[PDB]
């Protein structure tokens, strides 16, 4: 009860900022997560013994892939932490609990391959789940780990609170399917401009939580340039591996995934920032004004990719 987590001074200060990098010391990421749950939720939200056992089972069920790994899980949870802390009064006790857990679990047991690749490979998961294939798998794994003896971090919730929190986590994890983001943001855009956005409308919260999830999922574009640039290598290492696997099925991959087209990466980053990242953080800033630093950092990195193209690096 009276046991807090405390971080070194630089981390204690920097962890509050959106652009925080969790660092290369794997062994400190669990403490970083608990620290965030305690300041975001309360020291009382979860039994520390059960939380710590949940965290380590979740870590174990992330795989050794270049990008969709344990470090991504914690990076995405930290961004959600910064959004929740800069928007104190907007979210329920249940939402704060559910969303940090949703983020930590959002890519559980990822193999480093897109939903497309599962479908063309004809992976069993593609037969079991026709849309948002990996994302329904991630939710499935989350519920599995929650049902291990000693791992029910929600045991103190009522039968109906427990159902609301698992339903927040499910919608939250499904929303990380980037195919669903485009229409989700178009609707949020229309609702905000025509003035119909209403945060007491549950179907409207759902949409806003989904955009937060896209924003946290993409947050590597909102870091300082050297973090963003080096994460971009991790992300292309998966894409090109998937491209290789497409070629093995007798299919020319999209250029994004073709390692023979490394040269077109700077232009692909531009497309991505203009088509996905910038629009995402724009609409998010409109709905949640204190998340503007994400939009600003994103624009800064777009400007850095433009410099790469002009041969200024
Ligand atoms: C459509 C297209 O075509 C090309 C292309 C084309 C020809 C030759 C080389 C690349 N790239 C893209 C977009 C690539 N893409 C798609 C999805 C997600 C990300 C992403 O989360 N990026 C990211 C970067 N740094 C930190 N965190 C995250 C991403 O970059
Ligand atoms: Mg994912
Ligand atoms: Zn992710």
């Amino acid at each position: 009860g009276l046991m807090q987590f405390t971080l070194p001074v630089r981390l204690c200060k920097e962890i509050e900022l959106f652009h925080f990098d969790i660092g290369p010391f794997e062994n400190m990421w669990p403490g970083i997560f608990v620290y965030m749950v305690h300041r975001s939720c309360g020291t009382s939200c979860f039994e520390l013994e059960k939380l710590c056992r949940f965290i380590m089972s979740v870590k174990k069920n992330y795989r050794r892939v270049p990008y969709h790994n344990w470090k991504h899980a914690v990076t995405v949870a930290h961004c959600m932490y910064a959004i929740l802390q800069n928007n104190h009064t907007l979210f329920t006790d249940l939402e704060r609990k559910g969303l940090l857990i949703a983020c930590l679990c959002h890519d559980l047991d990822h193999r480093g391959f897109s939903n497309s690749y599962l479908q063309k490979f004809d992976h069993p998961l593609a037969a079991l789940y026709s849309t948002s294939t990996m994302e329904q798998h991630h939710f499935s794994q989350t519920v599995s780990i929650l049902q291990l003896e000693g791992h029910n971090i929600f045991s103190t919730l009522s039968s109906s609170e427990y159902e609301q929190v698992l339903e927040i986590i499910r919608k939250a994890i499904i929303a990380t399917d980037l195919a669903l983001y485009f229409g989700n943001r178009k609707q949020l855009e229309e609702m905000y401009q025509t003035g119909s956005l209403n945060l007491n409308n549950q179907s409207h919260r759902d949409r806003v939580i989904g955009l937060m999830m896209t924003a946290c999922d993409l947050c590597s574009v909102t870091k300082l340039w050297p973090v963003t640039k080096l994460t971009a290598n991790d992300i292309y290492a998966e894409f090109w591996a998937e491209g290789d696997e497409m070629k093995k099925l007798g299919i020319q991959p999209i250029p994004m995934m073709d390692r023979d087209k490394k040269d077109e990466v700077p232009q692909g980053q531009l497309g991505f920032y203009n088509a996905v990242a910038i629009p995402c953080y724009t609409t998010l800033t409109q709905i949640l004004p204190p998340t503007e630093p994400l939009l600003k950092a994103c624009r800064d990195n777009l400007s850095q990719w433009e410099k790469v193209i002009r041969g200024e690096e």
